[PDB]
């Protein structure tokens, strides 16, 4: 419920910085009427834009403003089928570079992203980076011999991981991976959390 | 920008749960190229309850989507005159029980609500009770002799704040106050934070 | 060096508060020789008990007064060679019912517990539960079939999980694995983050 | 309790890290038996340095192996009488620059470090800048006026606060003040949180 979300929140809000619907309804270019029907979860048509400047207003973020993502756990879990675990082509500049076989997920954890990550090519040199992302990744080397290579990419540091080994990679630090040269190709867990 | 930061963010969510444009909009019943739109700031007129189910497509939250408050500090800094203070006079059980001059407020610090509070009624008997609040409150008698309750509505805690007193409340306490008895009236500054 | 930091936060709290070495040094029942002395790391000797009355005197935690775990990544990466992975028997009631393959670790991430576990036990009556810990968990099936079960130990619910299967077990819930009857049995991975 | 916290917090992380009490004794250097000790209160007497390498062992920090900040609130709250204060004169440049009132502090918030100060100077251009401090602070000029200079040292932002002005500075931001040039003396509520 965005809505009924929002309209909690919001009359939250209004009240902690001591506005009433008329203060509010004023700054926004609005009628008293409006502002309390929202306070009613009415306000589920509301644009993005809008709900930015009811934030400005307000002071405050549209995240602040907004429900939390929800709860999707039953009983406090999630399980995900092997078969029904979506797929992903990955190309770097059209060459099959990774496949992403997506592992569970939860709204309670969104920061939470695990996968079964394919590497596809083998060629080292060939390798292609990342720019590195948000939040910290665990890797675990499922088949094979991955190649990794992290840091500048100009030249970057390197070791060839055997099946079994188990890696961290800070959260924004570029990497890329690849099997070892001649193998063929490798496969790894990635879990961003 | 309330859309410009939507586009990034979208971007980044999207690529971070591995997806393409073509993925997403399908989940969400949209054109891949409209996706592609959104991602480019044409997100501007999505309404609330289409942000919802987006964020939850993207089994996330719409806080997690928009951007934060802006920055709005003179750097790193903001003043507020006297005269230019928003007033807001309070009601309970239709009582000139409070007088609200806002003091100020920053972007920066969604939750700090400075406020000058005229304490308007003098008979702590006749006090309303709020239900307490979110965020722990700073309170400072300014002038008067503040009459304090808090704790249970019908069995509370009670204090004799002097001019210059200083106070504490943690969140979620509820908490009354009025000038003591027969003293007319009281003044004191609640931070809330 | 636990001293340095803590001579570098004791100065910064203390002037955060408003003492001198004096003001300080009284509170505490020691002279002002002394504190000036710690803010040298010369506090190196000092106990659990006095380091917590510090705290307390100064109105914080010792956490707030110690220095962040300190950093271990290789240009950002830590690397665990499989031969060199931590080994834990785990017998609950003497029986034998995982055992602990501890993956790579970091002081950049410390709720990070990454662990190949070995199910031991098929027998699903015999499964003993955990009382749920702190932390989420992911869980990936690595060999076998695990036979899980969450919630209370009593009537939990449960299914059994192919190999390819992953789970993810908020915080605090109770759960216990073993094989599917029979099997003999299972591997997975188990991520607490 | 400094221990008794510290007890159940290293018996959770040994656990939490999958290691038994022979384990964790060995790469410490110390008797089984002590760790057991340990775990049961009897740390009290564990030096700074030796909590270092513990926390260390257990790739974690002494903050995470320590207890909170105890609570120390009559029922989510707690007054601080006006004769009641600390004082402390501050000194810069060997002038007697401000005047420190501390007001009421709670362990439960750690950060909140409200105060009165009296500005004693009121020549601007012999004002002293700190380098800016951690954590963002709110002010209210109490009383008189409140000659401000905030960003850089040599060319620095000034702003004349008449009483009642109420002014925010973020964190790091550097800052100075006295009372407008030839007015004395002025007064003001300082609240760090
Ligand atoms: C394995 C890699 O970490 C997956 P990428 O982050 O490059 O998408
Ligand atoms: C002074 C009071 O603390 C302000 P209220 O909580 O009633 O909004
Ligand atoms: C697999 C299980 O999650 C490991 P436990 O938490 O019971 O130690
Ligand atoms: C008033 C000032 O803001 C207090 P200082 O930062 O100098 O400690
Ligand atoms: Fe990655
Ligand atoms: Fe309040
Ligand atoms: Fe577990
Ligand atoms: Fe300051």
């Amino acid at each position: 419920t965005a809505s009924t979300g929002f309209a909690e929140l919001l009359k939250d809000r209004r009240e902690q910085v001591k506005m009433d619907h008329a203060a509010l309804a004023s700054l926004l270019g609005e009628t008293p009427e409006t502002v309390a029907a929202w306070e009613n979860g009415e306000g589920g048509e509301l644009t993005l834009t809008q709900l930015g400047r009811i934030a400005h207003v307000l002071g405050t973020s549209i995240g602040a403003l907004t429900p939390p993502a929800g709860n999707d756990l039953d009983d406090g879990v999630i399980i995900q089928m092997p078969d029904e675990r979506p797929i992903l082509k990955g190309v770097r500049d059209n060459v099959d570079y990774y496949v992403y076989n997506c592992l569970v997920r939860t709204k309670r954890a969104p920061s939470l992203v695990p996968l079964v990550v394919d590497v596809l090519t083998d060629n080292p040199d060939d390798a292609k980076f990342n720019s590195g992302h948000a939040g910290n990744e665990f890797l675990f080397v499922l088949e094979g011999e991955i190649h990794m290579k992290w840091g500048d990419k100009e030249n970057p540091k390197e070791a060839l991981l055997p099946t079994g080994a188990s890696m961290f990679v800070e959260e924004h630090v570029p990497h890329a991976f690849t099997a070892a040269k001649g193998t063929g190709s490798a496969k790894l867990i990635a879990v961003n959390f």
